[PDB]
């Protein structure tokens, strides 16, 4: 048909399919690539920081009328909410289909125009994704302070790289807010007979510029202005309370209370920052963006002795995955063109074959651009030019073997048949593009890149390809074993279902998991600190532990964030850290074990550490595990009911019994225990016969030892606070607070410890409610362990061995387990419907309805394999496995209809079997040897994909040596009865 | 963001300059100038390409709420319209009214 | 055409408070501020509705 | 170009000057303008809109 | 200033002034099947150009 206008084209086609190739390359500059595609489902997070309240305050006179009104919202998914000390934030993640900008829109029309009755303006964090992390910068000087840093960072950094493209904002962490503060002793207050109000209505009484509109003189108009504003720490000693502010007690620099404190490598206090993309956005370009501002930044704006330098880059994983992801299609691209002419004797015929490789993948780069589909090397890592390049294969084989004029006759000999395996390979790839959310939104462009190669693959097969001008003792071994295939069909039958029968028993008993790590350049680790701890303590215990990490030869950085940081995204207090660790490069490792290895002896190491609790994650992965359910961990055990003592002691239960249980591995009760607090209830009774309003006691607390800021002073474009506080030991206990003093009514000083009555008692330090529902969690990783496994093994020890109920109080579980199940019903779901397509495909072409039943049957063959291979290898069966099991069926049932296309009762089916030999092995050949170099380990970005080559290389080794014996056999055994 | 009476210094001190702190993040931004000066701050934002008006001018909204404002100044973005978009320049004439 | 664009500086009544001065005789500068912004170029009191 | 029917004019004064006197300098603008017989409107904008 | 447009559409068209030059050479050779002749005609264009 179109051969026969093929032939006179020949410089018109090559022309076609050169620009066209070009046309391929501007498809793939101009296609956004992802090395880490973007897992988290839209979600976005309202932050209401209130200043002083305690976490209990928090959550019922914010946080629950905030849920009121949130709680109705339109998309709404699960809506959880982490109240801490001075923070209350509230996580709501959305339904699958909710676009970003709509739902923020939704909650945004929630929580404005509701009351907070603190002053607090509740808030919705940058947009961003978990994974949103991509410049992690420490800026460094061997002279200036922390201070200065500070300021450098604040007013310079910041929005230099917040003018960037792409950047939503940069998170800040540790350094110094500067403030204004005044220090003075109560004593003096009671000395100069002053109230605590007056003195602070008086320092906010006046801090104010004030225009004066327009004076006229002449025809001249003249603006008149007026400058109160205090410039500096010197004019704040002369604000009248004839004393001075600065006879009153002294007036200095300070800061308030700290929300967290970082560390690097020897360095127990500094400052850094956390660079967000928004959104979709690529990474990579906007992090060219980013690159640009920094060295903006260090080699013009900041001074020479300060630098801003990341420890953590995107840039590089990018690059490792580049790396990794080349070497592996150049390798297979090298394989296939190997194994190709080591079986097509012309190298020159290879090569036309060999061509076909890169043209397809141009054709694919096109469709892909123009249907925005983005490029996930991961998951194109696994191609494999085994499948793209069997069209090309069996016309080679057809046209050469029948040489040895017009060639175009028996190319439309074995047109139909190779067309309809290819629509057979698409249609295969359709569970692929069946299932949601993150399988999808991971998988997705490999099974597209393949079916646009394969269309790809048919322009070249045909409209070029054709237009283009130790065997010997495996051909009669072959004819021996196609003779011993005569009879014995009880035998055969016998092999067949002992095969059936070893899948069915290898297949049953087997890890089942989601994901296989998705190894990244670092490890994120999740500390916990004992309860009730200073900053001090805690920066501290934080220098230790960052000095632990840094024993080992493959660490780099380490990063230790203790508390929060400043923006509020994190509801994490003081008893909590964060630490970032950065390996160097893996081939620069001088000892001998592997991530998971370091893994295992950094925790063994860790567990002798005093007061600290290790879980282990990656940044993104931790990013996403944390919207996931209920925390940053790959499963939780969810206590709920309204009793924080009684959830306590169920949840310490559980939490002992997790241990036990082999395939946990680090487990945490999450939530510190209760935090010693110092609480003030005022006696309303002795404040009506002492006649003293609650008011001036709750600012006495508010400002007198929090510090809270009285007003607001600019400084040229920057601006800080001013703050009246009690000097030092003013406070250091519940004695001195006692001793405090505030006016009366009656004009006469009245200590507090007369009215409010003060005592200590123990509170909690974070309440997480989900649903409207106060609970508690257990967070669990399981590591060397299948994942339903441990469902098997635990879960019933949960249900069986721990007490609980009577008032309220039930239990739950969380975490990755039930995406993996939700991904399980999915595929199981269009499984069985692909099946029935495939059904009538193999019924549409041979119509004997026989062969349809046969060829669907070949795939137990295949799946043995499958496996051998994964329980030969120690690995999993999971997503990217079963994807594996995808395309090697699909292969597997291609081979199955090419050989039996081609298919003296007994003597037809040998030497029909004998024929079709050579293009089966062939194929076969190349298919598995296209991803065998996909299974070379080492590498990032490298494991992803490498179950799903074990899959397919395995499985085709069986389904090959199964279906050139038994298929012939059972043919014989049905066409013949 | 206009506030009367209030010099021009002033007016890029305590309005201008944080209103921009707070604007300046926002997505898909392509340039954004800010004129201050006597009666009022000017913060004029051009977005990148391809742009949707109202998107832009809800990430604008989402952004200028919730500052400062020192003097009781509203910032409030104007209306959304082309500087080809002025259509009809009309006086009110009459020989028997004043101005008022 | 070709000019500067913003206009050069404008002449302006500066009202700059003592902070020594106002200590000494006990005056907050916020009596002075709204002095001439209440005072000399105005504000609204109130508003009226008709 | 493209030309509309009209012509545009951006006009700068002495720096800080009067309203009132802006005004008469605008009115002089306006005066000078019209003495070409190809003009029908002559409209001054002085300050800026409410 | 104004120029801006400017430097993006010279080089805008410079971009895919060649790319349709050598798609109408596609065309013309395709038509025609000589080297030679199509690129005569493709002469064509300086000639208007003139
Ligand atoms: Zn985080
Ligand atoms: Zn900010």
């Amino acid at each position: 048909r179109l051969v026969t206008l093929c032939f006179n084209r020949r410089g018109i086609v090559a022309l076609v399919f050169a620009m066209v190739a070009l046309y391929g390359w501007y498809a793939w500059k101009q296609l956004p690539l992802e090395a880490y595609p973007d897992i988290a489902d839209t979600t976005s997070q309202v932050v209401t920081q209130v200043n002083g309240l305690a976490a209990e305050e928090v959550e019922q006179q914010i946080t629950i009328p905030l849920e009121r009104e949130i709680m109705g919202v339109p998309g709404m998914h699960v809506m959880r909410s982490k109240s801490t000390f001075g923070l209350s934030l509230i996580t709501v993640v959305f339904k699958d289909g909710a676009e970003d900008y709509w739902s923020r829109q939704r909650l945004q029309e929630r929580i404005n125009g509701v009351s907070l009755p603190y002053g607090a303006q509740p808030s919705l964090d940058p947009l961003t994704s978990p994974i949103g992390e991509i410049y992690r910068y420490t800026l460094v000087s061997k002279t200036r302070d922390l201070r200065e840093l500070s300021e450098l960072q604040f007013w310079k950094v910041i929005p230099r790289l917040k003018q960037v493209a792409g950047v939503v904002d940069v998170a800040n962490f540790g350094g110094l807010t500067t403030q204004f503060m005044l220090e003075f002793d109560p004593v003096m207050l009671s000395k100069y007979n002053i109230s605590l109000n007056q003195i602070t209505q008086a320092i906010s009484e006046n801090n104010a510029n004030a225009g004066g509109s327009i004076l006229n003189r002449g025809e001249q108009g003249l603006v008149v202005r007026g400058v109160g504003l205090i410039r500096n720490l010197d004019d704040l000693g002369n604000i009248v309370v004839p004393v001075l502010v600065k006879d009153l007690g002294r007036v200095v620099l300070g800061n308030p209370q700290r929300h967290g404190i970082l560390g690097m490598d020897r360095n127990p206090d500094t400052i850094q920052g956390i660079t967000l993309l928004l959104k979709n956005e690529n990474p990579s370009v906007v992090m060219e963006g980013v690159h640009a501002a920094v060295r903006d930044l260090n080699d013009n704006i900041l001074p020479k002795d300060v630098k801003v330098v990341p420890y953590i880059d995107r840039s590089n994983l990018v690059d490792a995955t580049v790396h990794t992801v080349g070497k592996t299609l150049m390798e297979g691209m090298f394989l296939v063109s190997l194994v190709l002419l080591l079986f097509l004797g012309s190298p020159r015929a290879a090569i036309i074959v060999a061509v076909t490789i890169p043209l397809s993948l141009l054709m694919a780069f096109i469709l892909m651009h123009h249907f925005k589909i983005p490029a996930n090397l991961l998951s194109l890592g696994a191609i494999d030019f085994g499948i793209i390049v069997d069209g090309a294969i069996v016309v080679m084989e057809n046209i050469l073997r029948r040489r040895e004029r017009d060639i175009m006759q028996s190319v439309l000999q074995v047109a139909r048949p190779i067309f309809f395996g290819m629509i057979v390979i698409i249609t295969a790839y359709l569970p692929l593009f069946a299932f949601q959310r993150i399988e999808y939104k991971l998988f997705s462009p490999m099974a597209f890149a393949v079916g646009f190669a394969l269309f790809g693959a048919l322009l070249v097969a045909l409209l070029l390809i054709p237009g283009l001008a130790a065997l010997v003792w495996l051909a009669p071994r072959y004819e021996s074993v196609l003779n011993r295939l005569v009879g014995s069909t009880r035998t055969a039958i016998g092999i067949a279902v002992a095969t059936l029968v070893g899948v069915m028993i290898l297949g049953a008993t087997i890890g089942r998991d989601f994901l296989p790590y998705l190894d990244e350049g670092s490890i994120w680790l999740q500390v916990t600190l004992p309860p009730g701890i200073s900053l001090e303590k805690a920066g501290q215990m934080a220098d230790n532990l960052r000095a632990a990490t840094m024993e080992f030869p493959e660490v780099e950085h380490v990063v230790t964030q203790v508390g929060r940081n400043d923006e509020g995204t994190d509801p994490f207090s003081p008893s909590h850290i964060e630490t970032a660790v950065t390996l160097h490069p893996y081939s620069t490792w001088t000892s001998g074990r592997d991530k998971q290895q370091l893994i295992e002896a950094m925790a063994t190491r860790f567990r002798d550490l005093p007061g600290t609790q290790v879980g282990f994650s990656q940044p993104m992965i931790d990013g996403v595990l944390d919207k996931l359910a209920g925390a940053h961990s790959d499963l939780v055990v969810k206590v709920y009911g309204n009793d924080f003592a009684e959830t306590r002691q169920v949840a310490t239960a559980i939490t002992r019994l997790l241990k036990t249980v082999p395939g946990a591995q680090d487990v945490i009760i999450d939530q510190e225990p209760p935090l010693p607090q110092v609480r003030i209830d005022v006696d309303r009774a002795a404040a009506a016969r002492l006649g003293i309003n609650v008011a001036d006691v709750m600012a006495l607390i508010q400002t007198g030892i929090g510090g809270s800021p009285v007003t607001q002073v600019f400084v040229e474009d920057r601006s800080y606070n001013v703050v009246a506080r009690f000097i030092g030991s003013s406070r250091n206990d519940p004695e001195a607070i006692g001793n405090l003093t505030l006016t009366a009514a009656n004009g006469a000083h009245v200590a507090l410890a007369q009215v409010a009555h003060i005592r200590l008692a123990e509170g909690e330090t974070t309440i997480t409610r989900e649903m409207n529902k106060r609970h508690l969690t257990v967070r669990l990783n399981l590591r060397g362990r299948d994942l339903s496994t441990f469902l098997e093994e635990a879960r019933m020890r949960i249900d069986k061995e721990v007490p609980y109920d009577r008032t309220h109080i039930q239990v739950a579980w969380g975490g990755q387990f039930e995406n993996q199940q939700r991904a399980q019903a999915r595929l199981a779901v269009i499984l069985p419907m692909v099946l029935a397509l495939m059904f009538v495909l193999l019924f549409g072409e041979f119509k004997n309805l026989r062969q349809p039943a046969l060829i669907l049957m070949a795939v137990p063959l295949a799946t043995l394999g499958g496996l051998v291979a994964l329980h030969l290898r120690g690995m999993t069966l999971n997503v990217s496995s079963a994807v594996g099991f995808i395309a090697l069926f699909g292969v597997a049932v291609l081979n199955a209809i090419i050989m039996i296309a081609n298919l003296s009762l007994k003597e037809a089916v040998v030497r029909g079997a004998g024929e079709r030999m050579r293009p089966v092995l062939m194929t076969a050949t190349v298919a598995a040897l296209g991803l065998i170099p996909a299974a070379l380990a080492h590498g990032l970005g490298s494991d992803v994909q490498r179950p799903l080559a074990t899959v397919v290389v395995g499985g085709l080794i069986t389904a090959t040596a199964l279906t050139l014996v038994l298929l012939p056999a059972l043919y014989y055994l049905i066409e013949t009865r």
